């Protein structure tokens, strides 16, 4: 049988979303799948890990992306999400970069970086209601974005003229998402990309392709403004109907394979008549949704059957 390898943290491996996926992928003929222990991963060298035909492999805190690379360097298998442009989903310069060169739309951007090496150089300048970055002006409302993108802790400044302070957002504790601070000024020490505040309905659209021609999307309130999580009568986050038009579609066809993550979220800002890209996370499956479960499994099988089931001898139609 065909071996396909499920490479990450317990807690992603282990997810209801992945348990599901993984039970659908089971259930193709010719494929079995293993996930590697946490304990392997972390504490065993590359040469013990189990051997795969493909493998799915990512990235989350604590998990050891150098030996993820060189497990796949040793045992060449056919790589679903590429390892080694994880290291540069974790940074947010080198995510805008990518999306420029692929003549993606993003919020207009300047990137501050801070040398402790060099305390002569400045590169920001502060006044009431705007920062200057690298001699470009941003007025206020801005966002202030620390440049490693697993930190979540990002802030939006408002305008004198709508009563100053900002926002300070954060990854979701319980209830809340962002909390308004009176601070009306920028943060002192660290590197950060500074945008161009992007009006939107108060939400953001959230896409998750399975390969570059297939990608959900749904949409959710904006922490931007106000910091609680709306809840259903159940309890889950609220979440509200989305339909990618042709221009977000062909975004997620480039994003997916600009980065090449076949399984990659990312998100999208509805502005002034287009769609923005203001975040790259990577490998992420949607939750909840059965409909997702069954066609992420069948497209991944069939991206398994088709690219190895001639070495395998297997009988497999286009
Ligand atoms: N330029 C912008 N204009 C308007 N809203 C923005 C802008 N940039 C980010 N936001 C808002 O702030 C939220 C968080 O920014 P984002 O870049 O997604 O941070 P993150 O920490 O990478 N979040 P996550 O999706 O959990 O990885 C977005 O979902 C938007 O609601
Ligand atoms: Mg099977
Ligand atoms: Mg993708
Ligand atoms: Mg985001
Ligand atoms: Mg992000």
């Amino acid at each position: 049988q065909i071996v396909v390898g499920i490479c990450s943290m317990a807690k992603k491996s282990k997810s209801k979303p992945m348990k599901e996926i993984l039970e659908r992928i089971s259930l193709f003929k010719y494929i079995t799948v293993v996930v590697f222990e946490e304990e392997v991963i972390l504490n065993e060298p590359v040469e013990n890990w189990p051997l795969c035909d493909c493998l799915i492999s990512f990235h989350s805190k604590g998990f050891p992306l150098d030996k993820a690379v060189a497990y796949a360097k040793l045992r060449n298998p056919f790589v679903i999400n590429d390892l080694n442009m994880q290291y540069l989903i974790q940074d947010r310069r080198e995510v805008y970069s990518i999306l420029q060169a692929e003549g993606i739309l993003l919020p207009r951007y300047a990137i501050l970086n801070r040398d402790p090496n060099n305390p002569k150089e400045c590169n920001l300048i502060e006044g009431e209601d705007h920062v200057e970055v690298n001699g470009e002006v941003f007025q206020k409302p801005f966002v202030e974005k620390p440049v490693s993108a697993e930190d979540h802790n990002v802030y939006i400044y408002y305008p004198t003229s709508a009563g100053g302070g900002s926002q300070r957002l954060f990854r979701k504790i319980g209830s809340r998402s962002s909390v308004y601070s009176p601070e009306s000024n920028v943060r002192k020490t660290g590197s950060y990309i500074y945008e161009e505040f992007m009006p939107t309905d108060g939400t953001d659209v959230k896409v998750y392709t399975v390969g570059p021609d297939y990608a959900h999307a749904e949409a959710r309130k904006s922490p931007a403004l106000d910091g609680k999580v709306e809840r259903d009568s159940e309890g889950k986050e609220v979440r509200y109907p989305v339909i990618l038009n042709a221009r977000e579609k062909l975004i997620a066809w480039k994003v997916c394979l600009a980065f090449k993550q076949t399984v990659c979220g990312f998100d999208l800002l509805r502005a002034n008549g287009q769609s923005y890209v203001c975040d790259v996370n990577g490998f992420s499956f949607v939750k909840n949704s059965m409909k997702y479960y069954d066609d992420c499994a069948k497209i991944l099988g069939n991206i398994v059957m088709r690219e190895l089931a001639p070495q395998f001898h297997i009988p497999w139609s286009i």
